[PDB]
């Protein structure tokens, strides 16, 4: 319980894969590390587990330094993608395996195995051998071993990637109810943002080894710190329009839309380090675009793609005011054929603004679900 | 080249993986076979391509019988996860325009077969890649049969979707027909992001094009649902289906269902709420756009929209909904 990373760094030769990670994981917290493949998610969990050495920095688990502690003496349990079960043990044996080495009454053993067995949809396979199960079933068995063991700290490296879409959904639900009941510290890694939003108490976004941002789900969604975070968090990606600053004021920045459309708009974002003439990036999420019974800033274009998902419609629009096609989301079924002329509004209070260095001008509009000043 | 299956069946001893499969795939149609792992998706693809044999029934790649024809002569190209990377230059520079998959396109196969191509790619990459596949099909109208376990890809890519359930065709139709008018509980629970809610109900009346059921609450309120009454007998026990996105806010009321909040998931673009209605087991899942601020344990009320409810018989078959939904012909 309780994990602290103080300037933890990792490097292979002259390549740095983990750069000065600073994290304070509180006891019982559910922390998700997210980012694309190659950003250093597994290397980080492996350093916590003691399966990789820490180049520099200190790692604390339960207040004690663990840099030099052997894997099995750190109080952690780890599960990962396509875990290999012991071929000669029965499902039940593979699930109680961790708890047995750690010593424990058979009473506690069977109690947990049975419980975890139900939760993970495996109570009927208890007596079979792993060779007789599906890839989805073995993975669940692997997850179960650690859940039965109940280590002081759970480390899960993309544990659900081996499951059908439907099973991932149910497993996420089960992982959540398990964390609530056990209250144990859990560090979970995924490349999937939806999963991070759903499971995490707090999320840490990794970008090629660096911590881009750490915060609650909504803190990342409403107030991303840079373009990377803004475009990583949010099912269908945030729209980005290249803009040019034309004026600045107290807690306010004005920009001009690109290409032909040269319309100027005021955005309620901090002017801190913004300078007239700066080429910047304007961000607006598909779900945040308005339907246009006049919003005072309108973009009109030609439908390129239309996705009917039943619960909602995702329209791809080509704006004559030239760029990349403006994705729009609206609830329920929206009737429009791929070719029509669709017009949507652009709400200033919902716009994000990124400098050339990618950093963001702090939005000042107050969003629900995130602690705000005043 | 259109593909067609006539009572196709496959069996490995006493195990039948394909049960009387009847499929009509028109040329230049984007078809997706969806279903859980083990349902027979790969077996079908391989029978069409000839890498496996058809136990009974007939396979037509356009107009012909490929049942007994070597693979290298059916003219069907396949693709899996990742790749083993005057005319040759004109076709390549040509296929390079509409756009690996391209090597297959350049071979100009009669039908394009894809077996879970987005399988092991990052989530965000899967999203980009399918937008890509759709574009590739928009510009190049060849015949494509895509196989996956993920309902999202099916709803997003296919012109026509075929849901497979343990070797049998549960249903065939466009994305919105399957979403709006699922034929059975299996299809109703498979297609759709967070799963459709199912409530055990007991019928207490019928009529022409209309069935009345009572809800499991100590309120046992009775409601009229616009579904065909063909095979409904008063007093019968059935399952009432209602999607999370289709439940009503409150404000509109009209049917209420109130309970205690169990779980709240803030996803930014929407809020998913799990409510425990003091009556039934299994929390009810509710979805509402944007951010909803409710604590766990708080009381929350929602509404049931009659014309949006599905009704299933004890055998899982659905009572064809009659409410007209925009997007589907009939
Ligand atoms: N033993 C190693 N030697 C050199 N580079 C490594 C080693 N292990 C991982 N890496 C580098 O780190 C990245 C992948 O591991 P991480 O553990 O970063 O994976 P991911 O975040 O995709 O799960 C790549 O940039 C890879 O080259
Ligand atoms: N050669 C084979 N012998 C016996 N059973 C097979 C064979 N190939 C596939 N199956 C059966 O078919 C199912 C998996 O293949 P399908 O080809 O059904 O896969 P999926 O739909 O998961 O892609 C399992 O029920 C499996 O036992
Ligand atoms: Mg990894
Ligand atoms: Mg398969």
């Amino acid at each position: 319980a309780s994990v602290q990373l103080q300037n933890v760094t990792k490097a292979w030769g002259e390549v740095v894969v983990s750069k000065d990670i600073n994290l304070d994981i509180h006891e019982g917290e559910f922390v998700v590390f997210v980012g694309p493949s190659g950003c250093g998610k597994s290397t980080l969990l492996r350093m916590i587990a003691g399966l990789e050495t820490i180049t520099s920095g200190d790692l604390f688990i339960g207040e004690k330094r663990m840099n030099d502690t052997p894997p099995a003496e750190r109080g952690v349990g780890m599960v990962f993608q396509s875990y290999a079960l012991y071929p000669h043990l029965s499902v039940a044996e593979n699930m109680s395996f961790g708890l047995k080495l750690a010593g424990a009454k058979k009473e506690v053993i069977n109690q947990r195995v049975n419980q975890v067995a139900e939760v993970l949809q495996l109570a009927h396979l208890l007596d079979r051998k792993p060779k007789a199960l599906s890839g989805g079933q073995r993975q669940r068995v692997a997850i179960g071993r650690t859940l039965v063991a109940e280590p002081s700290v759970f480390l899960l490296d993309e544990p659900l990637s081996n499951l059908d879409a439907a099973l991932r959904v149910q497993m996420r639900i089960e992982i959540s109810r398990l964390h609530k009941r056990l209250g144990r510290t859990m560090i979970y890694v995924t490349h999937d943002q939806v999963e991070a939003m759903t499971l995490a108490d707090k999320i840490v976004v990794l970008d090629a080894g660096r911590v881009a941002q750490v915060g609650k789900p909504l803190e990342l969604y409403h107030y991303p710190a840079d373009r990377f975070v803004a475009g990583f968090i949010g099912s269908p990606k945030m729209n980005f329009l290249p803009v040019k600053v034309t004026a600045t004021a107290i807690d306010q920045v004005q920009v001009e839309l690109p290409m032909p459309n040269r319309q100027q708009v005021w955005l309620p974002v901090e002017s801190r380090d913004v300078q007239v003439g700066a080429n910047m990036s304007l961000g607006i999420r598909p779900e945040h675009l308005l339907p246009s019974d006049i919003a005072d800033v309108i973009l009109e274009g030609e439908v390129q793609v239309v996705e009917q998902l039943g619960n909602e419609t995702q329209i791809h629009i080509q704006i004559p005011s030239i760029r990349q096609n403006l994705v729009y989301r609206q609830n329920d079924v929206v009737l429009v054929e791929e070719g029509a002329t669709f017009a949507i509004g652009l709400p200033p209070e919902r716009c994000h603004l990124f400098r050339e260095d990618g950093t963001a001008c702090r939005r000042l509009h107050k969003e629900p679900g995130v602690a705000s000043a005043s």
